[PDB]
């Protein structure tokens, strides 16, 4: 499934990266290049979608309530509530991985830095277990490039 491997790796070193403040420096998989500039992409969309919704990002961390491993595994059920049951676009899926990115960071605030992995999979399986039509229509990982690749400007 190379769908599933290829977003696991996206979302798991987004995640980790947005933690712990480091690059991991170890190649890609499969994909190498689409998976680099998928995460690049992440980077530049997926931290200003934190700090544009900052204040409604603080509000539902706090209401999550998120302080162990149980309570990360509980987060699958209000994921599929909150993102499955819509429209299905790039935003909501950047908003989707963005809030995972901000959850992962508050891990690493309250030492429970071991959640983030099982976190990041719990995102790549309500992702792709509930979106493949969609995400295989709108040609995958190299469609999200495409849709925000910005051209570079003259002069
Ligand atoms: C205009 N916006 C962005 C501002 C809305 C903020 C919301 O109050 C709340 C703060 C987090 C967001 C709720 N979640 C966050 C949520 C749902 C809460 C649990 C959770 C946990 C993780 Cl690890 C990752 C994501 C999520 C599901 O992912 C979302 C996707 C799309 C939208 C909202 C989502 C979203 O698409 C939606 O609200 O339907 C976001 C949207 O329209």
């Amino acid at each position: 499934d190379e769908l599933y491997r290829q977003s696991l790796e996206i979302i798991s070193r987004y995640l980790r990266e947005q933690a712990t403040g480091a690059k991991d420096t170890k190649p890609m998989g499969r994909s190498g290049a689409t998976s680099r500039k998928a995460l690049e992409t992440l980077r530049r969309v997926g931290d200003g979608v934190q700090r544009n919704h900052e204040t409604a990002f603080q509000g539902m961390l706090r209401k999550l309530d998120i302080k162990n491993e149980d309570d990360v595994k509980s987060l699958s059920r209000v994921m599929i509530h909150v993102f499955s049951d819509g429209v299905t676009n790039w935003g909501r899926i950047v908003t989707l991985i963005s809030f995972g990115a901000f959850v992962a960071k508050h891990l690493k605030t309250i030492n429970q830095e071991s959640c983030i992995e099982p976190l990041a999979e719990s995102i790549t399986d309500v992702l792709v277990r509930t979106k493949r039509d969609w995400l295989v229509k709108q040609r995958g990982w190299d469609g999200f490039v495409e849709f925000f690749h910005v051209e570079d400007l003259e002069g």
